[PDB]
């Protein structure tokens, strides 16, 4: 490395040297790649004549004479240390100051040659190692020997406390920055979306993280609280007693037994709407007043004269009865009212909206209108009714006798009276016509206007509920009337 940018050759091509022309001041390390043409590509014999004009012609190019044939290309990084023209006059950039890096990170810059100069930063993939760090003792030599143990490790020393190990920019906690903001795994601080328990008091007091409280660590009963101490939860069994003592082996972990109700109550970080227990003792049944609009709030009415009013209109006030004593809103009761409130407080006192949703009290109960007004809207200029309106009419159908008993015996309609030859409901009189098929199986309904030529056999239906099975030879003879064949017309039998 010394002797660095100091050349240690520069007299070899022109009679000067230590000094060439060329240089990036030409363009670029001239013996770059590709830089500009030494003049001839312009014609420009007057373009960096031995010193440099740039105050005649020259439009882009460089150098003409200086050296042995000026023009030339086949380049290298290191054509040409100067040697003729660039040092004839002094102060030419030799180089900035030594340090390029001073402490700025935490410990990766600080004096320490490791940097990237050695192989890399020392901390980055595990690097190429450093010698002795493998067994070379030879290289522990900070001027590397390189003569004798050294195979391509760094040496040591350098800087203050050497030994280091443990790679990687993520091996442990890099501090200096990165590791200044924590975020634990159990109670990570992003954001933090809603409680931690989204399930505790299911049932009422069972599962309610039954253990913590601060004193033990984190709030009563969260959920985020620390393991249990007890092997199962980390390993201190110590800690099994839930009351923690504080002076046993209970480090960072809470206490034990916890899940089925041991002593605790009251679970999350606030708490949450106490309806299992803490709502038991206060009870305020009436804790509102105003539900009328503005008679219920201290008022000479109230439930305290007898009901809240609108209820079925309590009993009246006594003036309004008649009692004048009464009116007298200092209750006198022992010259008149019977059983009644006072009077006046405002202009006519006793009446209005009885049954609390059987009259429209207005002013909170009614609230939501809802009338009549539907497909009519109509207060004062009528309109000319033109809507869906379907709605039938009730006609009922069917022949109703509304008198049955009232000729002799059950009957009234035209059928009855012994004409069929005997009671039906005596044993057996001339047979049925339709009923057991005899003669007329025509003679059925009556009759009306089919005709009436049913001879041998008796039509007998008549009567709702006229099928009989067994009669009765010891019943009751219903001669006087059920029994006739009905003769719908006069019938000329003809």
């Amino acid at each position: 490395q010394p002797s660095d940018l100091n050349p240690s050759s520069q007299p070899s091509e022109c009679a000067d040297v230590l000094e060439e022309c060329p240089i990036d001041e030409c363009f670029l390390p001239y013996s770059d790649a590709s830089r500009p043409p030494s003049c001839l590509s312009f014609g420009r014999p007057d373009c960096d004549v031995l010193p440099t004009p740039q105050n005649i012609n020259c439009p882009r190019c460089c150098a003409t004479e200086c050296r042995p044939d000026n023009p030339m290309f086949t380049p290298s990084p290191d054509g040409s240390p100067p040697i003729c023209s660039p040092t004839m006059l002094p102060t030419n950039q030799p180089t900035p100051p030594e340090p390029s890096s001073a402490p700025s990170d935490c410990g990766e810059v600080i004096e320490e040659c490791p940097l990237d100069t050695c192989f890399l930063p020392t901390s980055d993939p595990a690097r190429p190692p450093d010698c002795t760090a493998v067994g070379r003792p030879d290289c522990d030599v900070l001027p590397f020997p390189n003569n004798l143990g050294c195979p391509a490790c760094c040496p040591f020393e350098c800087s203050p406390d050497n030994p280091m190990f443990t790679p990687s920019p993520d091996g442990s906690p890099p501090n200096c920055s990165p590791t200044m903001l924590p975020t634990p795994q159990p109670s990570t601080p992003t954001v933090i979306t809603s409680p931690a328990p989204s399930s505790q008091p299911s049932q009422c007091a069972e599962v309610i993280e039954q253990c913590p409280i601060d004193e033990c660590f984190l709030p009563y009963g969260d959920s985020s609280r620390p393991l249990d101490c007890t092997d199962p939860a980390v390993n201190r069994p110590d800690c099994d007693v839930l009351p923690t003592p504080q002076n046993i082996n209970c480090p960072a972990c809470c206490a034990f037994e916890c899940r089925p109700d041991n002593p605790m109550f009251t679970p999350s970080p606030d708490g949450s709407p106490p309806i299992c227990s803490p709502t038991m003792m206060p009870s305020p049944e009436p804790s509102s007043q105003p539900s009328d609009c503005g008679e219920v709030i201290e008022e000479c009415p109230i439930d305290a004269c007898f009901l809240p009013k609108s209820d079925s209109a309590r009993p009246p006030d006594c003036t309004a009865v008649g009692r004048p004593d009464c009116n007298v809103l200092p209750f006198p009761n022992n010259i008149g009212c019977p059983s009644c409130c006072p009077f006046e407080c405002s202009p006519d006192n006793p009446m209005f909206t009885p049954s609390p949703d059987g009259s429209p009290p207005n002013c909170s109960p009614t609230m939501l209108p809802s009338p009549s007004p539907s497909a009519v809207t109509v207060p004062l200029t009528p309109a000319p009714s033109s809507a869906p309106t379907r709605q039938p009419s009730s006609q009922p159908t069917g022949p109703q006798p509304s008198s049955q008993p009232s000729e002799c015996a059950d009957v009234l309609e035209l059928c009855p009276y012994d004409t069929c030859f005997l009671p039906f409901d005596d044993s057996s009189r001339p047979p049925d016509c339709t009923d057991p098929s005899v003669n007329r199986p025509d003679c059925d309904k009556l009759s009306t206007a089919i005709d009436f030529t049913c001879p041998t056999c008796c039509p007998t239906q008549c009567r709702p509920d006229n099928p009989m099975f067994s009669p009765s030879p010891d019943g009751s003879p219903p001669v006087c009337s059920p029994t006739m064949m009905p003769s719908p017309l006069p019938s000329p039998t003809e």
